[PDB]
């Protein structure tokens, strides 16, 4: 502190003086053990319909990028796995590293990929994001990660607009993207009850982390590395490592939809 963020003064090990329940018995991200990670046949297909997806902007909020949606209707939902009700997608954004090896927040088995995906859903029977926030079934988060290998073509267009949005507080348009072009071909997942990843670390989040990764280009990841953590005008601090590490599992089961 001063204000949290990924560095040695206020970085995640520090965050707990401002947000206690960073201590909570609900933290994520955690590390998937597969090995006991619990098949459950009870859990349905995921419904991603993300075809009437309407993005807005995308905006640098200082720790991360963000690309928003319009949500003030059922355009772009997910239903489904282990979900009652439906939940609106609001944004996304990603995690990452400064180096290959590291960057994502979950870790399957300890291993770390580059990235990682969130895409951040609220329950409508909340009627609105901040009100979700406030609940244990508030937010339905689908985690994605990214391994380096062939170039992503569905990722291009967000990675093109970085230049436009360098440093902190800046935003551009960003209309009619579809996030249909960054879901790997399978649907196959885990899921546990968990919390957001950075302040204000509300426990309200089913995560639905999916076992299969999208690649991206080292050249992709390569330009997300040079964001700023900083306003302009600052002194340049590079957007890189803005992951929280695994939390502890404490009271909770992990279940994968499959086998
Ligand atoms: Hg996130
Ligand atoms: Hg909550």
């Amino acid at each position: 502190s001063h204000h949290w963020g990924y560095g040695k003064h206020n970085g995640p090990e520090h965050w707990h003086k401002d947000f206690p329940i960073a201590k909570g018995e609900r933290q994520s991200p955690v590390d998937i053990d597969t090995h006991t990670a619990k098949y459950d046949p009870s859990l349905k297909p995921l419904s991603v319909s993300y075809d009437q997806a309407t993005s807005l902007r995308i905006l640098n909020n200082g720790h991360a990028f963000n690309v928003e949606f319009d949500d003030s209707q059922d355009k772009a939902v997910l239903k489904g796995g282990p979900l009652d009700g439906t939940y609106r997608l609001i944004q996304f954004h990603f995690h990452w590293g400064s180096l290959d090896g590291q960057g994502s927040e979950h870790t399957v088995d300890k291993k770390k990929y580059a990235a990682e995906l969130h895409l951040v859903h609220w329950n409508t029977k909340y009627g609105d994001f901040g009100k979700a926030v406030q609940q244990p079934d508030g937010l339905a988060v689908l985690g994605i990660f990214l391994k380096v290998g062939s170039a992503k073509p569905g990722l291009q267009k967000v990675v093109d607009v970085l230049d436009s949005i360098k440093t902190k507080g800046k935003s551009a348009d960003f209309t009619n993207f579809d996030p249909r072009g960054l879901l790997p071909e399978s649907l196959d997942y885990w899921t546990y009850p968990g919390s957001l990843t950075t302040p204000p670390l509300l426990e309200c989040v089913t995560w639905i982390v999916l076992k299969e990764p999208i690649s991206v280009s080292s050249e992709q990841v390569l330009k997300f590395r040079k964001l700023n953590f900083n306003g302009e005008g600052e002194p340049e601090e590079l957007m890189v490592d803005n992951w929280r590490p695994a939390q502890p599992l404490k009271n909770r089961q992990i279940k994968a939809s499959f086998k």
